[PDB]
């Protein structure tokens, strides 16, 4: 009921959805022929980048446009939600729909919806919030006008994810954690354009603690990341992972802790589990 | 993607997490995309089997193939927007041994960028001893061989160990999760490689680029192994790999490097 949801050539309007199919590879999928859900979020983060170019929106970045540029402002997530029903397996066909939305008058949100090519299904629903940040004195910044008039034209208002799904994440005592690992540092490839740690390599680190047994047993069904600070080449880290059995009424739950090691709190974060 | 008639095609638009900090294409999305195109020839030729490349008549006789040497040969890494083409097929590789060909293209000036070959055997998984080719399983793969190579004979060097002891980086404690793992309880060899690359200094990543890369293998390894990853730099620029279980062997590596 979107118009500018529509593609192109639906109303000869210019649309703000883009959208693009991935054939599950073979590297993709873990030993229970199951794509993990990294390779779900690198089919999202590779939809986002794709999007901004689809709408009118400039030069890379990783983001980043002029108006942003000028201003030494650059993009950080800060919290991302991830909805999975079902992952694909190898050779399924799955097609990503991403768009970009208002969030406040200072946030933005990237929201993803994946569907099975063959049964229509949808199978991973997701939303991003992103916040400007000023690369030299790594303080968050508003967005100014010159800013909001290169995304803003390109913002819609439908949600992959509504409010009720996504909860405040409580961050674990670190002196009983299930699962600890420290000396976590970041190499030379794992660092973005300005200095900075790739966010999905933060998923990695993330899942350091998270024992072989649990990834035997179960699938990802929700996944809850609250970033709150942004790490260098210098940084050591070390996680951490708390286990909220299942066993009755309960489901399986994971609750995690990047911290710097130690000990200022880098992301925390909550998964949930359901038998494979 | 598309099979020709017993040379596979398909193409690769570069992703960005395949990207390094420096614009390039790493070496192991390369490698990472010779994996896929693997199963896509062995699919269209009809030898996929179980799922992965274990014929009808393998299991029976409780056989399964075994990469015993890659070598990578790499003119240019693609960049992140750029669309690359992936030509696979296999061949005879002496009497007992089957070879798979690479060649990787950019589509839009069609010069070959990657050139690749990997050796493989029949191995016993019961016996742990390997097998000669039943003609009940060449009669499966045979009819798709072709003589075709994308790397020379001439090009790919024997391996010499390195010295253990003389190492000048070293790592150990190397140790597999469950995600690292195959169909048959055995670690993936893209793990190896990741473990390969965790002795070589970042300095070498930042100032060169992977011209030449081959790998002898020797070993496989289960959930319980511990392993040691080794370096020896002997510019310039080469580096020799070498992976370490006890201490028995279960790689070895070359590397050659160019300046960026």
């Amino acid at each position: 009921e979107n118009l500018y949801f529509q593609s192109d050539d639906h109303f000869g309007l210019h649309g703000l959805v883009f959208r693009r199919t991935f054939a599950i590879r073979s590297y993709e999928v873990g030993p229970d022929r199951s794509t993990s859900i990294l390779a779900v979020m690198n089919h999202m983060q590779e939809a986002t980048l794709n999007h901004a170019k689809s709408v009118g929106i400039l030069g890379d970045g990783f983001g980043t446009t002029l108006e942003m540029s000028k201003r030494d402002l650059m993009w950080v997530v800060r919290r991302t939600h991830v909805a999975v029903e079902r992952y694909p397996t190898w050779g399924d066909t799955v097609e990503v729909e991403c768009w970009i939305g208002a969030s406040g008058n200072n946030g933005m949100r990237r929201d993803f919806l994946v569907r099975d090519c063959k049964t229509g299904e949808i199978l991973t629903r997701c939303t991003s919030l992103s916040v400007l940040m000023n690369t030299r004195t790594r303080r968050l910044s508003t967005i100014p006008d010159e800013v909001r008039g290169e995304i803003g034209p390109a913002f819609i208002d439908n949600v992959a994810v509504k409010d009720d799904e996504i909860k405040k994440l409580q961050k674990l005592n670190d002196s009983t954690a299930d699962y600890i690992q420290g000396g976590l540092t970041p190499r030379w490839n794992d660092l973005d354009v300005n200095q900075h740690v790739n966010n999905l390599k933060y998923v990695a680190w993330v899942f350091e603690t998270v024992p072989d047994s649990i990834f035997e047993s179960h699938h990802i069904s929700s996944f809850t990341l609250e970033y709150r600070r942004e790490c260098t080449r210098d940084s050591v880290l070390r996680s951490l992972t708390t286990v909220s059995g299942g066993s009755s009424e309960a489901g399986l739950v994971c609750d995690h802790l990047l911290q710097l090691e130690g000990g200022s709190e880098v992301l925390r974060a909550r998964t949930e589990w359901r038998p494979k």
